[PDB]
């Protein structure tokens, strides 16, 4: 029993964190094979960040202007290039602790684990969701840039996030490991604002199934709904539209609990209309939307990573 | 900025997890130097669990009745002893991945990271508090027994918890790594229940200071309180007493924010009286009590390992 915000064990990614220094700017990099990945703004001064020309800034740097530390052991940079908003430093040494890995770009609604790092040392690990406005509600302090987000699937680490910036509301923005930003943001110090955020409907349904599996059933009801009628109500409360694909993905949880997806949709419709009436679900007074259907299955069926 | 329930990186503990099998029972063990630690109930049948005599059950075992697996590597057991409710299996090989470590017993209110494991493989990591009733609100399924709780300071892992059992409310009970149970619990399938749980007051105050540090002050008020008047009110909402020791521990956060401890106590009294009125504090509609004052400082000052 029990249901907790659960991160993947961080060990395989701990092996890959390094410190990258360029001038008086120190942040985190990700060392895989003979390449170190980090945000390209590492080459920028505070004054540079206002209107940076990254091509021109990089053209002026040599390999030896970049100090890479792996624990307290110096890696020699033998090459540098830019892919979109990430810097790739080629180093003389392949990382012996390099795990099996892919670079994956995730969809809004999908979750991942963050290894928060400072000076190339891991501080801590937590679970996050890519919001529909392409931001994450993280815990990052000055020096966290180059901290990575990952999912572990079977034997393989899937890196999906690199941290670049904090927005003025205190939410966070970054890229995939190919340097492509999630959301309509740029790596410049300029007025940038998170768009209006919505609730991740398929995840709230997943979390209601988690509640049922943990013996909390007060919200279930005799009513049903069509997909269309559910979406007409849900959109009024700033909930993402629920697709047929969402319904199919919730198939395994529906089968395990014996509650049809559209019956759980009918339960949610009444919760949105009526509220909770001062009751709670899995120790929360709000409807939680940062657990995916896979997250609920993994934690409720005890899948491990080796 | 931002504030999140944060576990310690689990790498140093991942290196130490093994599978222990005895008969039809498989659970997790902790391999440090040439010893494997696991719950002693590994030597029990389902029938054995109501009134086991562990001295009698253990004296009937040989070294080779214990199958220890570290990945694909069979470890040979060359000895076994019992310390309270943990089994210590002596193995032929010292763990090359053994970190610097200590065995510590924590107090109620203190937090730690859990590496949840099945068949000696890590599933997941989360942050926990030892509740005042000496239980933890974990996420553990059959096979999780021998999963460990830890705090990391510098390079040193301090192991404070081993998982033994699930209570009927769905909360969890276990031991320190000397085999002494937290609370009045025993390793028998006899009926035992969690005592009435209370809110960890000093941690709620710590978390209110975190909210201030992250630029949220809507919940503050013009009032103060005496310690005694705070405790008479907070006990009526099932909150732990706040001691002078608790007040002193909140000293650094009080100094950093310029909000006196008893002023924050006054704020908490009104939050319990009024609720949130459809607002949140650090993205929560409830008052969070699983962050210690040290946890708030660590996460707001960016400490690494
Ligand atoms: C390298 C230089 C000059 C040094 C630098 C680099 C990055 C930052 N910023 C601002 C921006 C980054 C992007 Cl990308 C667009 S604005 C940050 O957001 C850094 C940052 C990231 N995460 C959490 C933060 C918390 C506090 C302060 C800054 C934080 C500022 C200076
Ligand atoms: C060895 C044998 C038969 C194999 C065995 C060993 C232990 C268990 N128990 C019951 C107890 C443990 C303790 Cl200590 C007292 S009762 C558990 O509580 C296991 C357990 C732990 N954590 C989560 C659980 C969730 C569901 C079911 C059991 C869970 C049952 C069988």
């Amino acid at each position: 029993s029990g249901f907790r915000k659960m991160a993947f064990p961080s060990g395989k990614v701990e092996g890959c964190m390094v410190q990258v220094t360029c001038g008086t700017t120190t942040l985190n990099g990700l060392w895989l094979d003979d390449v170190v990945y980090c945000p390209r703004h590492v080459i920028c001064t505070s004054e540079d960040m206002l209107n940076p020309n990254y091509e021109d800034l990089l053209i002026r740097k040599s390999n030896h202007n970049f100090l890479v530390q792996a624990g307290n052991v110096q890696l020699r940079v033998i090459g540098h290039s830019m892919q979109n908003c990430v810097l790739k430093l080629k180093v003389d040494t392949a990382n012996p602790k390099t795990p099996k890995y892919k670079f994956v770009r995730i969809q809004p609604g999908q979750t991942f684990s963050v290894l928060a790092c400072y000076n190339g040392s891991p501080s801590g690990v937590y679970q996050c969701a890519m919001r529909p406005n392409f931001t994450i509600k993280g815990s990052f302090l000055n020096g966290s840039c180059g901290s990575v987000g990952f999912n572990i699937d079977y034997d393989c680490v899937s890196f999906c996030y690199m941290h670049h910036m904090e927005l003025p509301t205190g939410v966070h923005a970054g890229t995939d490991l190919e340097g492509n930003f999630y959301g309509p943001f740029v790596d410049r110090q300029t007025a940038q604002a998170a768009g209006t955020d919505t609730t991740i409907t398929v995840n709230v349904l997943a979390w209601l199934y988690a509640a049922v599996i943990n013996g909390d059933r007060w919200f279930l009801n005799r009513f049903t709904t069509t997909l269309n009628d559910f979406n007409l109500v849900a959109m009024k409360y700033n909930y993402e539209p629920l697709t047929q694909d969402h319904v199919d993905i919730l198939g395994p949880l529906s089968a395990q609990t014996g509650i049809a997806v559209l019956d759980m949709c009918a339960s949610l419709k009444e919760l949105l209309q009526n509220g909770m009436n001062g009751r709670t679900i899995l120790g929360s007074a709000l409807l939680e939307d940062e657990f995916t259907p896979f997250d609920v299955v993994r934690q409720c069926s005890g899948v491990t990573f080796q």
